[PDB]
């Protein structure tokens, strides 16, 4: 098995689940193993923002200071003086993984416990949002706060992006943002041929956790939804993006 | 001088122009020397496309056939059967240097002769569009068809991307496609300090011509607009991407 081999090669533990929505074929490898979701949660978080706001409501302007800024604020740091609309915060959070943007959105939806409630409402009993960004990244093995599984992230991302947890114009915003992600070139995108459209959201945390979740549109045929998660046994361990890229090529082989 | 030393190391001719939009300082080395523009023209071509369409017009679906495919078609070869929208064609052209994408876009704006006339209209009396792709890359020394200069490409790229040849929303589309280019990692991007954002478009053509034009954003402050062009004296000469990267570093020192 190629997935076992990857784990061997990169001294890491993989979580994989992929679903071909056209065939209902799946590819699983530790699909129900828990991993820190890290910033992949940003995607489900915007899912819930969109469900709870009209499109026009995303034009509301959010004011903030350097106190609402945290460790990684690539877009938010530019706009302290003017603020940002919810729409521009969605963009920043999904496409640059802006942590402060995530916290600001999370506050608009009522916080982690309110995100959790909303995910339970759409059918996800697995994903456990507990903390703000960045501290959600600090997860020790055995703990369950701020964790999910490859199976559940796929199911939940599909529910918002492709099914009926959102109306079509809102699913379109979500997919556009995710399609135009900037943080993912060496991950799922590097394990798919060019001209296969990918919408993804990356994550990284402690214990060398390195995640990517995606919807992949092959040139014709229905989309594949895919989570590829990984983690290692030392708290301060490095991850290797190539593992996600290689895993991704294995999934596509197995599905075709 | 460092630029001469790069010319000597790489046995090539360099064309450099950079402009610091903050201070109006410039860095020039053979700024008015002509080079084949190659696929850098794609950026300017989208600038015109954007100027002549509403953003919503970009969703017009273009149907095309396999005759429209040329030598290098990474995205467009996957969608002969469905076609692609103008928006999707712009993305393919800019982020993958898709040649067929560029030729379809060129046909939508009326062809190279029409593109040239739109460039004259924004003030560019230098850039000489004449052929479709890839034939545009066959330029012998002393010839002027499909050539420009480092100064002109910088001037024209600024005009569309930063000044008033487009309204802000279309500038934003242009800038985002170029920020997310997949073809430029070993060029200007390699000579810029980490975490400065870069929008770029690359090119290569006969006589070992190797090009990259870009906009570079210091973390705070106004952007730098940059062209780094090169060529060599044999028709079938190889280029070296490291030339462009090293020239870029020199540009950055001379501006800091
Ligand atoms: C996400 O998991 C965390 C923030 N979002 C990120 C991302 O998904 O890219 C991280 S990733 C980590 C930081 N360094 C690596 C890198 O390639 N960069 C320099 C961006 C990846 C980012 C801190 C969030 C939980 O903090
Ligand atoms: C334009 O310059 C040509 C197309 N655009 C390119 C690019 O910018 O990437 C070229 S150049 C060259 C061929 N191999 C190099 C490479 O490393 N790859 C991207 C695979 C780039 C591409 C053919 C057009 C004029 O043909």
């Amino acid at each position: 098995d190629d997935f076992a081999k990857l784990e061997e090669q990169f001294d890491a533990k993989l979580g994989i689940f992929a679903l071909d929505t056209g065939t209902n074929r799946t590819v699983a490898y530790r699909p129900d193993e828990r991993f820190a979701f890290a910033s992949t949660i940003k995607a489900l978080t915007v899912g819930v923002l969109l469900q709870q706001k009209s499109i026009e409501d995303l034009n509301q302007r959010i004011t903030y200071t350097r106190d609402d800024l945290v460790n990684y604020n690539p877009i938010t740091e530019k706009h302290v003086d003017t603020g940002m609309t919810l729409k521009e915060l969605a963009d920043a959070s999904l496409r640059y993984s802006d942590n402060a943007a995530q916290n600001l959105i999370l506050k608009q939806i009522g916080g982690p416990e309110s995100l959790k409630k909303e995910l339970r409402k759409i059918g996800d009993e697995v994903t456990n949002p507990e903390r703000f960004s960045p501290e959600l990244n600090e997860v020790n093995p055995g703990e369950t706060q701020d964790t999910s599984t490859a199976r559940a992230l796929v199911t939940s991302l599909r529910a918002f992006a492709l099914e009926d947890k959102l109306p079509s114009e809102k699913r379109e915003l979500l997919i556009d943002w995710m399609k135009r992600n900037t943080t993912g070139d060496a991950l799922i995108r590097a394990g798919v041929p060019d001209g296969w459209e990918v919408a993804d959201k990356t994550g990284a945390a402690s214990y060398g956790t390195r995640n990517d979740i995606a919807i992949i549109w092959p040139p014709k045929g229905d989309p594949v939804v895919l989570a590829v998660l990984s983690s290692r046994d030392k708290k301060d361990a490095k991850y290797d993006d190539k593992l996600i890229a290689e895993a991704t090529k294995v999934v596509m082989k197995a599905l075709n």
